């Protein structure tokens, strides 16, 4: 990762997300649950999130940090391969070491094909490839699930990846809504919102 230049500064915009994150959702007992959980991924899973700043290190190669657009796309390459990174997880948890591989390769194929465009091109990209693996995790941890998706994403011209991406976002706050209740459920996206853009402005001073 070290002769990837833009990994130290992939991984100080993801912290300060982390850290956002966490305190709103530690402000909450509702959504306290989650920020441990998400402490626990990070420590149980360092390799994974190596790698994840690994794939933003070559984001910030391609697409610079010199304006929003391009900052926000990083951190969308980042937050789209962590959904895949969590069920990835869970295949490894799980001795699927192979299928965990194949699952986080076929994501990173189409995260880096999509650098080779604007920076609004790889959000919508990225976008669409945290909710193929987000929809697969809630849906049985199917990693069969998740290739298919992704594999649909790999496929679908820009306006489909569009549409798809804000499917499962609504599906993703529905989600959250039935599981914290609505009131919590919009304070952790409100939380979510403000890690993106903590990421955001650490990527612009990098
Ligand atoms: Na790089
Ligand atoms: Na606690
Ligand atoms: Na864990
Ligand atoms: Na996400
Ligand atoms: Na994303």
């Amino acid at each position: 990762l070290y002769f990837q230049s833009g990994g130290e500064a992939a991984r100080r915009a993801g912290e300060a997300f982390g850290e956002v994150l966490d305190a709103g959702d530690r402000a909450n007992p509702a959504l306290q649950p989650i920020a441990d959980e998400n402490r626990r991924f990070v420590r149980d899973h360092a390799d994974l999130v190596e790698r994840i700043y690994a794939l933003a290190a070559e984001a910030i190669a391609r697409l610079g940090t010199a304006d929003p657009a391009a900052a926000a796309a990083v951190v969308a390459v980042m937050l789209g391969l962590l959904n895949v990174a969590r069920l990835a997880a869970h295949l490894r948890d799980q001795g699927r070491d192979a299928e965990a591989e194949e699952l986080l390769a076929l994501a990173e194929e189409i995260l880096r094909a999509a650098l080779a465009g604007t920076p609004e091109e790889v959000t919508t990209t990225a976008r669409a490839v945290g909710q193929a693996a987000w929809l697969a995790f809630v849906a049985g941890r199917s990693v069969e699930l998740a290739l298919e998706n992704l594999r649909k994403v790999k496929e679908a011209n820009l306006e489909e990846r569009r549409a798809f991406a804000e499917e499962g976002e609504a599906a993703s706050v529905r989600w959250l809504a039935d599981t914290y209740g609505a009131e919590a459920a919009a304070a952790h996206l409100a939380a979510y919102a403000a890690g993106v853009a903590a990421a955001v402005a650490i990527l612009q001073a990098s």
